[PDB]
C-alpha cells in the first residue's frame, strides 16, 4: 500500500487531468467564437460556409389562436422512438416509447420510417384510434433546412444515425410515404420541429418567459427566439422566429482546435461522423462515458490505475457508459457505487483506484458543463444585445439525461453561465415530457 506512494500516484493522475481545465478567459474566447459563428450562420453571405447553421424553423412568435382536440406527436432521435396523444382544450397526454432496432437506424430510410409507421399503428391500436385522422407534429432531432414548418430536408445524420436515402430529402415526405406504404392509418403532418424547439414550446406553455430551448442528452443543441430582421434566410423583418443553432457543429471548421485533447480525437476518429459535431463531442452523453474510458486507459498505461492492467470490458467500446459517470459522481464517499461499477467491468479496484476514477469522471463532466456554458452564454448575450436590454430576464427550457440526471453537471453549468452572463437574469426550467408535448402544441397553433 504505502500512503506516501498512493499520494504520489494521485499527484501524477492530477497532472494528467489538469489538461481538461478551462480558465474563465478560455470560456470567453469559446463564447466569442460561438457568437462569431452564430452571426456568420444567420447572414446570407456566410451561411453556406458557417459551421453553426443557425437554421430557421418557421416557428414564429404568434399573437395566439390555438386549435382544440387530439393531436398526435412523434419523437425521433433521442433515447428511443415516442408516440404521444395530446388533448388540447388545458393539455393532457397519453404516450408510448419504442426501442429502435440497430438494423433500422443503420439500414435504409425505408426500414427506419417503416418501423416508425408500425409503432404509430401499435400506439393507435392500444388506444383504439387507428380510424381517426389527426393533425400530427413531428419531433425530429437532426439538422434540417426548412422551406416551411411542414417541409424540410435532412442535412446530415448526427449521433450515430446512418440510414441511407434520408440526407437531401424532405423528412416529412419520407414519413408520409411510409404511412402510405403501410396503408393502415391516416395522419396529417402539420409541423416538423427539432427537439430543442419542442422543449422551448412545452416549457413556454408553463412560463411565457421561455424563449430558449436546450438539449444536453445523447446530443447537445440549442434554439432561441431571433429577431426576424436578423434572420436573413427568411424574407421579413417583423416579429421573431425560432432559430435552431445546431451548435453541435461548432469547431468543425477548426474553431476549438487548441482545446481538443488526444481523447477527443480518438472518440471522433472512432465515431460514425468523424470531423463532425466536435463541440457536441465535448458534451453529449453519447460520448461522455467513452471519454472517461479513454482517460482511464491512459492512466492504466502510466501504471497509475488497476496495477497497469485493463480488463476486456475496460478495453470494450462504449463499456464505460455515461450513466456510470453520473453514478460515480453520486457516490457518497464510501466508494461502494464506484466499486460495483468497476467490479462489473472485471476490475479489482483498490480505494485509490475508485478515487482516481471519481477524478477522471469530474474532469470530463466539468469540462462538458463549462464548454456548454460558453455556448448558452453566447446565445443569451447575443439576445440581450439584439433586444437592446439593460438587464435581460429570460427563461431557458432544458431537456436531456446529462443535464437532468448527472449529479453536479447542472450546478457547474448554471454557475459558469451566470459568470459569463452579467446583466442577465436566467431562469432554468426542466421540461416534463418536453418533446412530444411541444410538437403537438406547435401543431395546434399551426393547424389554423
Ligand atoms: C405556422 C406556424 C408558425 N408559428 C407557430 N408558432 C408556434 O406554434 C409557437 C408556439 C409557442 O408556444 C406555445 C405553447 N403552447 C401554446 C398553447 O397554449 N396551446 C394551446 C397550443 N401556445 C403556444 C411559442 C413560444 C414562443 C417563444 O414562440 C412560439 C411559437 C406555429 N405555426
Ligand atoms: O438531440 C440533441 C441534438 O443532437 C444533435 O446535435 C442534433 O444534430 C440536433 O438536431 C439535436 O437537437
Ligand atoms: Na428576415
Amino acid at each position: 500500500e504505502n500512503l506516501y506512494f498512493q499520494g504520489m500516484k494521485k499527484e501524477k493522475v492530477e497532472q494528467i487531468l489538469a489538461e481538461f481545465q478551462l480558465q474563465e478567459e478560455d470560456l470567453k474566447k469559446v463564447m466569442r467564437r460561438m457568437q462569431k459563428e452564430m452571426d456568420r450562420g444567420l447572414r446570407l453571405e456566410t451561411h453556406e460556409e458557417a459551421s453553426v447553421k443557425m437554421l430557421p424553423t418557421y416557428v414564429r412568435s404568434t399573437p395566439e389562436g390555438s386549435e382544440v382536440g387530439d393531436f398526435l406527436s412523434l419523437d425521433l432521435g433521442g433515447t428511443n422512438f415516442r408516440v404521444m396523444l395530446v388533448k388540447v382544450g388545458s393539455v393532457k397526454t397519453k404516450h408510448q416509447m419504442y426501442s429502435i432496432p440497430e438494423d433500422a437506424m443503420t439500414g435504409t430510410a425505408e426500414m427506419l420510417f417503416d418501423y416508425i409507421s408500425e409503432c404509430i399503428s401499435d400506439f393507435l391500436d392500444k388506444h383504439q384510434m387507428k380510424h381517426k385522422k389527426l393533425p400530427l407534429g413531428f419531433t425530429f432531432s437532426f439538422p434540417v433546412r426548412h422551406e416551411d414548418i411542414d417541409k424540410g430536408i435532412l442535412l446530415n445524420w448526427t449521433k450515430g444515425f446512418k440510414a441511407s436515402g434520408a440526407e437531401g430529402n424532405n423528412v416529412v415526405g419520407l414519413l408520409r410515404d411510409a404511412i402510405k406504404r403501410r396503408g393502415d392509418f391516416e395522419m396529417d403532418v402539420v409541423a416538423m420541429v427539432n427537439d430543442t424547439v419542442a422543449t422551448m414550446i412545452s416549457c413556454y406553455y408553463e412560463d411565457h418567459q421561455c424563449e430558449v430551448g436546450m438539449i444536453v442528452g445523447t446530443g447537445c443543441n440549442a434554439c432561441y427566439m431571433e429577431e426576424m430582421q436578423n434572420v436573413e434566410l427568411v424574407e421579413g423583418d417583423e416579429g421573431r422566429m425560432c432559430v435552431n443553432t445546431e451548435w453541435g457543429a461548432f469547431g468543425d471548421s477548426g474553431e476549438l482546435d487548441e482545446f481538443l485533447l488526444e481523447y477527443d480525437r480518438l472518440v471522433d476518429e472512432s465515431s460514425a461522423n468523424p470531423g463532425q459535431q466536435l463541440y457536441e463531442k465535448l458534451i453529449g452523453g453519447k460520448y461522455m462515458g467513452e471519454l472517461v474510458r479513454l482517460v482511464l486507459l491512459r492512466l492504466v498505461d502510466e501504471n497509475l490505475l488497476f496495477h497497469g492492467e485493463a480488463s476486456e470490458q475496460l478495453r470494450t467500446r462504449g463499456a464505460f457508459e455515461t450513466r456510470f459517470v453520473s453514478q460515480v459522481e453520486s457516490d457518497t464517499g464510501d466508494r461502494k457505487q464506484i466499486y460495483n461499477i468497476l467490479s462489473t467491468l472485471g476490475l479489482r479496484p483498490s480505494t485509490t483506484d475508485c478515487d482516481i476514477v471519481r477524478r477522471a469522471c469530474e474532469s470530463v463532466s466539468t469540462r462538458a458543463a463549462h464548454m456548454c456554458s460558453a455556448g448558452l452564454a453566447g446565445v443569451i448575450n447575443r439576445m440581450r444585445e439584439s433586444r437592446s436590454e439593460d438587464v435581460m430576464r429570460i427563461t431557458v427550457g432544458v431537456d436531456g439525461s446529462v443535464y437532468k440526471l448527472h449529479p453536479s453537471f447542472k450546478e457547474r453549468f448554471h454557475a459558469s453561465v451566470r459568470r459569463l452572463t452579467p446583466s442577465c437574469e436566467i431562469t432554468f426550467i426542466e421540461s416534463e415530457e418536453g418533446s412530444g408535448r411541444g410538437a403537438a402544441l406547435v401543431s395546434a397553433v399551426a393547424c389554423k
